[PDB]
């Protein structure tokens, strides 16, 4: 008994090369599972038989379509403010694009919104799309001769949807606790009892909410297989929620400290590759993490590590964590220029990444265990560096050691570190 999210009568266009285009009226049903269209008995006002359906999980984008240059009377905007259907929108999926015409502009805006609410958790959401129709075996925007051609224009939002990231909490279900972080409790749940999600309940007074909500517009569009995805936010309540991807195995630091796993060195290097891939992607987007550490990484059910809580440090209101000398400040992961002058940059993240590799190959051991936070800050500025873990070969140690140079300009980039890791994987394996 799946809930029907919407119910409307649309003008569905047939999906073809030399075949004729036919438009027919259909009743579309939208659920969390499928998007189906039926025949409609208008005289009896009754839904007819089913003529087709599309898997929700297979939809990659929903957006409007540039109207036709010379449409027929049935699909023209009226000259004077279920007969007319002059407002089209497209649903992109493997089986080419489905084109649906709406009678009113407001109705089209409601379906694109609800459709996005239903596909925002899909893993195949695209960042490009064809803003024009597909006619004569070709696209009118790019002239590609394949319905599965890569999008020719950039979408304003990942997966379409034209805020757009406002998830309604009535469809969320809390099922299990996941602990507490800097912003409060985090729980495991499902959206419409289907898509697994993690719900971050932000304690009031712990986050600069207004500043983050402005950045969530950009973080939502960031997507990488090794990056914990941000789905949306719930900001019409107290406290607000942040819906993100769910990671079953949890924190990486704890994951490394369970001696039962008995990791192989190949597994440890794969963890470094996963993180490096995510940082390289953030590096390409001018995005900084500012707090890279094993504690801030997560592991999924398949043992894949993903970077999480990237850029969230700029909104922490706790001074004990923001101040360079606060008890919560990550002194043991900060570069000398950060502790001395607060000079943050991509190279400061490279330093933390080198410490992250040291944590992975040390199986969650605290760095500079014999030193306190104050003792570490004074000694790392003099030349104190972490030793080579026992499970780390000399070549692997050379990679993490290169991240700890005195001059930030002398440290490698995430693009070079990935090449170094991929090189070791190809030789030491
Ligand atoms: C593995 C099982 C084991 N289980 C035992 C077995 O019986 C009990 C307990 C549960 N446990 C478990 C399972 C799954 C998960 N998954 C998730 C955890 C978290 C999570 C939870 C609590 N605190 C945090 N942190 C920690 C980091 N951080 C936070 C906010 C900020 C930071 C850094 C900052 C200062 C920049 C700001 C922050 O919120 C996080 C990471 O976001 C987030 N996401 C998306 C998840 O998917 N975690 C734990
Ligand atoms: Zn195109």
């Amino acid at each position: 008994m799946a809930a029907v999210i919407l119910e409307s009568i649309f003008l569905k266009r047939s999906q073809q090369k030399t075949s004729p285009l036919n438009f027919k009226k259909r009743l579309f049903l939208l659920t969390v599972h499928k998007l189906s269209y039926y025949e409609y008995d208008f005289e009896r006002g009754r839904r007819g038989s089913k003529k087709g359906s599309i898997d929700v999980e297979k939809i990659t984008c929903v957006e409007t379509v540039i109207p036709e240059k010379n449409p027929p009377p049935e699909r023209q905007i009226p000259r004077r403010g279920a007969e007319r259907f002059p407002y089209p929108f497209q649903v992109v999926y493997d089986e080419g694009p489905l084109y649906v015409f709406s009678p009113t502009e407001e109705l089209r805006k409601r379906w694109i919104h609800q459709l996005k609410n239903v596909i925002r958790y899909n893993s195949d959401l695209v960042q490009k799309y064809h803003p024009c129709f597909w006619i004569d075996g070709q696209y009118l925007c790019c002239s590609q001769t394949a319905k599965n051609a890569m999008g020719c224009q950039i979408l304003e939002n990942r997966g379409g949807g034209s805020g757009g990231g406002e998830i309604d909490p009535k469809d969320l279900t809390f099922l299990k606790e996941l602990g507490t972080g800097q912003f409060g409790v985090v729980k495991y749940g499902k959206w419409r009892g289907q898509y697994d999600v993690a719900i971050r309940m932000i304690r009031e007074g712990s986050m600069s909410e207004d500043e983050f909500i402005e950045e969530a517009k950009v973080m939502m569009n960031l997507s990488h297989e090794k990056l914990v995805q941000l789905y949306g936010v719930c900001t019409k309540q107290r406290p607000i929620f942040i819906i993100t991807e769910y990671m079953a195995n949890g924190c990486l630091l704890n994951y490394l400290r369970e001696m039962r796993h008995r990791f192989q060195t190949q597994q440890l290097l794969e963890m470094c590759k996963d993180v490096c891939e995510a940082m390289e992607y953030l590096e390409s987007k001018q995005f900084l993490h500012r707090d890279l550490a094993a504690r801030n990484c997560l592991v999924n059910d398949q043992g894949v590590v993903k970077v999480s809580d990237f850029g969230m440090t700029r909104y922490v209101l706790d001074d004990e964590y923001t101040s360079s000398t606060g008890s919560k400040f990550p002194v043991k992961w900060a570069s000398p220029e950060v502790l001395m002058y607060s000079k943050f940059s991509s190279k400061s993240d490279i330093w933390a990444f080198g410490v992250l590799m040291w944590e992975i190959y040390s199986l969650g051991k605290m760095p500079y265990e014999r030193f306190t936070n104050s003792e570490t800050a004074e000694h790392i500025a003099q030349g104190l560096r972490l030793p080579r873990p026992h499970l780390a070969s000399e070549r692997v140690y050379t990679i993490m050691y290169s991240c700890w140079h005195e001059k930030a300009d002398e440290r490698p980039s995430f693009k070079i570190l990935l090449s170094n890791i991929l090189d070791v994987m190809d030789e030491e394996s």
